């Protein structure tokens, strides 16, 4: 599991971070395509 | 022990997240059902 | 110590967390019944 | 192997919000060695508050 | 991956890193230049 | 490796909490060397 998977996923939860700021993350080899794709299965903004 | 469950517990105690979310996680595999029943034994919103 | 050991004891600390808080903790085997004892012994919201 | 708390009671030190009083308990729990409590108590108390 | 990659990747997103911080950085040994060049393929400042 | 305290030493130096006083203070604590306190004042203080 990428380190930052839990700081991605709490920015995606909070709607602070977009499907094109993920795609950033994955370019970076920060996150994984596998691990993007599990964080947009969550409800974009869900904490809000 | 799943890496998120005290990330979860946090926002269940919190009261952000609901029982539909944390269903979320474990269709994502980032908590076990297990996990998800202990997090839901815990007062929803104990911290206010 | 358990993960949440200084997750729960901070909440003590702040005086977030109770008696009854720590209990459900310990039955669901996030803290040891030894964990919350050792907690109770702190002052209760000591941080004010 | 340092206590795993004690960056956290560090911290409490640094902010003016622990005092020997709290120290005390930690160490007399085994959530401080009483070495860490005197390098604790090394530093100024409520510099970063 | 160094220690502090996601301190400096989060302060980058926060706004409060700049471009001369990290590269202080990398002089430091805090980071190598390639995770500076990952971190500043980021939007600066995108957490508010 | 790094002291364990070294980002939270660095972080209140860019925060501008700590001074060069205190650093001389966490070195002479053991928490941080004194390679680590020459390393931290070579950022900007409160930078952040």
């Amino acid at each position: 599991e990428s380190l930052l998977y839990g700081y991605f996923l709490d920015s995606w939860l909070d709607g602070t971070a977009s499907e094109e700021l993920l795609r950033v993350a994955v370019n970076a080899g920060d996150l994984t395509q596998e691990e993007a794709d599990k964080i947009m299965s969550y409800p974009w903004g869900a904490w809000n």
